[PDB]
């Protein structure tokens, strides 16, 4: 009774814990828990999902996750089923699952809800329910917590309940993951405490207490927020620069050397534009808006970036013209279409609005992303895209690096010089190479342009 | 004779001999800082009152501990000061921090630069160093201050040095920031970008950032109060979302800015009750304006300045709310506005937030004390209309509300006990700059205050 829903972390038997949801999230919580020691069994409606877990396959590119999957699933200590009736059996069940929002960017509590719905019949007393999903502030207690209760027990006195957000760093989650600090936003005092017991023992990692599930929730937002602005900020910065003739990673360089606030200055890096930090904000909005606080930066930050893949499109036909490249005689190769740099998910991605606005003033484009499903980019840009880096290069007018992957760092820009149609420009839209690698493309006989550089 | 090095081998038996055009506040943080360090400095400016006071060792600037540093090296003869710019011709190094206001429609008013670089021009020599500091908006120190300096006969970058190098000192901190913080240098020519920095680094004894030109840096400083300014605008208003969903902003800045991000952490501001100063109130608008003119929209400056010049009149409508939910009126309660200054630990309220927080809550009728311990008396009465309380018991004594709208450290050292005591029950305190802590917050309850704040 002294220290409830979570057994003693030196008890010779493992922990269980059942994570609801196999997506990018989840199978990186899964991987990362069954490692320490733990029995976890993900759980997924795609039968497919969870067909590749148990014979320990991952499609994900996130370094390092396929050859865990790979040896986890073996050791017997990561599993999944189709079925939540694992939960059964669980000490942990924590929930990982999709929460997307519609046209007037109100929560979609459709997955959530399915999910909430096949735990509580489950759900037993002296377990500990975590919700890591993105979700709009005092859902965990108004209307997962009625959900999970619908099975007859009362959150806080019979079960644990927490809100702790999410904030895996993709292309560096599995080495984060093992050192980033918890956020724990308790729905009372005994579920407080035993989500911050479990995530010191089953992650190891420092736990931030905040005094609500609620507050945990705007922790959530607030990054997200502060995260879309502060791009906007360096977009604009971007394109006041390149009126000026000065490179804006230069200026960020500098202007982050002065302390101020937490910190330090911290302009953040600019793009192509924007692909959690394009509905996030937007949902603090929408719940701002029903309550009556406008949040203009938010409205500004999302008109700012919404205007970037245009932007950059223009930017790119306005360098090939300098160039005395046209429509008519230039290809353009578009390499790298995710929404993120290091990961191969192009489903909200500012590269299919690049494309787009390249294909709708008349040019051709090849698309190739190492790290994307072929199939995915068919769904999201209409054309398959090019078999490989050499087929996609061949013969181009115009490299277009509109995502940054570590494999596009390490490519022989000589052996690149010989394939390309000559001149052909270099657009870097996230790549951010140092001086030291334009004076490479410079000397191989490549044109380079970036937005402010 | 070979090309000259633009500064003299630090290495010489002679004290290096530096002009500082500017005796304001960067001037004079720079001129003792300088001159504590060996170098002999001349500090010119062109009010006869500023060089008589650094003549007999005397400062008017609040900037602590500036008046201490002034009186010490004005009895070495290491600092002296002129009205005339004679010394110019003497000098190794020219530092220019002449005022650069601007105007209405937010466009740089360039009159006393000009003055500046034309009494410099004629009596500059071969060899030396010219440093720009002011803030000015991008290709002033190449377009307008090179041409000017040029007119004696010199060429800048095959003569002399010219060099943009902004200021980044914080008001109250500046004597300890100006030796601690690294200078970021652009030169015109790498000549010029050499001598500033090994300038910066000997006679200061500093860190040097370069950039690739003038351009660049005086950009920086632009893009670091943009910075700023747009990022506590996002501060305040998250504190007016928290404050409808009843969840204290300071928890979640505090946990969100635990997360690696950028070149360091998310770096969530702290929010307050507006903005006020030159620097971040001017200069993210001289941006925003010399980009108009190159056909560039900086809208998150225009929707940053709009945010935080509406939070004074804002915070005065939060006052008269919990006011009347506290059961108190117009009638029966007179407010105590503690802390004037624009910012917390300072004196200085010549453009404060705090002006617009007590003229919106006199227009909703409210009678209003102010006390501002650090400020001096005339100047509230030239900003407020009002002399503010001759002591903090005339202030606070029978108000039934105590408005903290400046954090200093002496409000944070008050006996609340003893407040308690001499405050018209129930008194409201509202904690507009002092973001107590929820420990501070359940002491005031439990001597009988009820405390409210933007989001807290
Ligand atoms: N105030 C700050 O904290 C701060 C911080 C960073 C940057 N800056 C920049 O530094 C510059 C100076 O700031 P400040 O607050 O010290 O200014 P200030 O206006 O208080 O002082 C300027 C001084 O220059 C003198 N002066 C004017 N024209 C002159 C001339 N032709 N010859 C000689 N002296 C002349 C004036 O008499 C005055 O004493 C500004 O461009 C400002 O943007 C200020
Ligand atoms: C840094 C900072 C400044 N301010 C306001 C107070 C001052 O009026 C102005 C300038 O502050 P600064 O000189 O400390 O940057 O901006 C905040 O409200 N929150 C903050 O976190
Ligand atoms: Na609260």
């Amino acid at each position: 009774n002294a220290m409830p829903f979570l057994p003693d972390p030196g008890e010779p038997s493992p922990l269980k814990v059942v994570i609801a949801g196999a997506g990018y999230v989840g199978t990186c919580l899964a991987v990362t828990l069954a490692g320490r020691g733990a029995e976890v069994v993900a759980v997924d409606s795609d039968p497919g999902t969870v067909a590749d877990l148990r014979a320990g396959r991952c499609r994900l590119p996130e370094p390092g996750l396929a050859g865990a999957v790979r040896d986890l699933a073996a050791t017997g200590r990561l599993t999944a089923s189709t079925s939540y009736d694992p939960v059964g059996a669980a000490d942990v069940v924590i929930v990982t699952v999709g929460t997307p929002t519609d046209a007037g960017h109100e929560m979609v509590t459709d997955q959530l809800v399915a999910a909430c719905e096949q735990i509580a019949p489950r759900l037993r007393a002296g377990q500990l329910v975590i919700l890591k999903s993105t979700v709009s502030p005092g859902t965990t207690r108004t209307l997962v917590a009625p959900l999970l209760e619908s099975g007859g027990l009362v959150h806080e006195r019979d079960f644990g309940l927490a809100f702790c957000p999410e904030r895996l760093a993709e292309g560096v989650a599995l080495a984060q993951v093992r050192t980033l600090p918890v956020v724990v936003g308790g729905c009372g005092p005994r579920s407080a405490a035993a989500a911050e017991r479990f995530w010191r023992s089953a992650l190891g990692v420092d736990v931030r207490q905040v005094p609500s599930a609620e507050s945990a929730e705007v922790v959530k937002l607030a990054t997200n927020w502060w995260i879309d602005a502060n791009v906007a900020i360096a977009n604009e910065l971007a394109r006041y620069c390149a009126v000026l003739g000065v490179d804006v990673l230069d200026v960020i360089g500098a202007a982050n050397t002065l302390p101020k606030g937490s910190s330090m200055v911290n302009l953040l890096l600019p793009g192509v534009g924007v692909g959690c930090l394009t509905k996030d904000p937007w949902m603090a909005w929408r719940d701002g808006r029903d309550r009556g606080v406008s949040l203009r930066t938010v409205e500004t930050a999302r008109a700012v970036n919404d205007d970037m893949p245009r932007h950059t499109a223009a930017v790119i036909a306005d360098e090939l013209v300098k160039l005395g490249r046209d429509r008519n005689d230039t290809t353009i190769a578009v390499l790298g279409a995710a929404f993120k740099n290091d990961t191969g998910d192009v489903r909200n991605t500012p590269v299919r609005g690049v494309v787009a606005a390249l294909r709708d003033s008349g040019f051709r484009v090849r698309i190739f992303d190492p790290l994307a499903d072929p199939a995915e980019i068919v769904a999201r840009f209409g054309t398959a895209p090019a078999a490989s880096l050499d087929e996609a290069v061949s013969g181009a007018g115009c490299l277009a690096f509109l995502a940054g992957h570590r494999q596009f760092h390490e490519l022989d820009f000589g052996a690149l010089a010989e394939r390309v149609d000559e001149p052909c420009l270099v657009f870097d839209g996230r790549m951010h190479l140092p001086p030291a690698r334009i004076r490479e493309l410079h000397r191989f006989g490549f044109a380079y342009r970036g937005i402010g550089r």
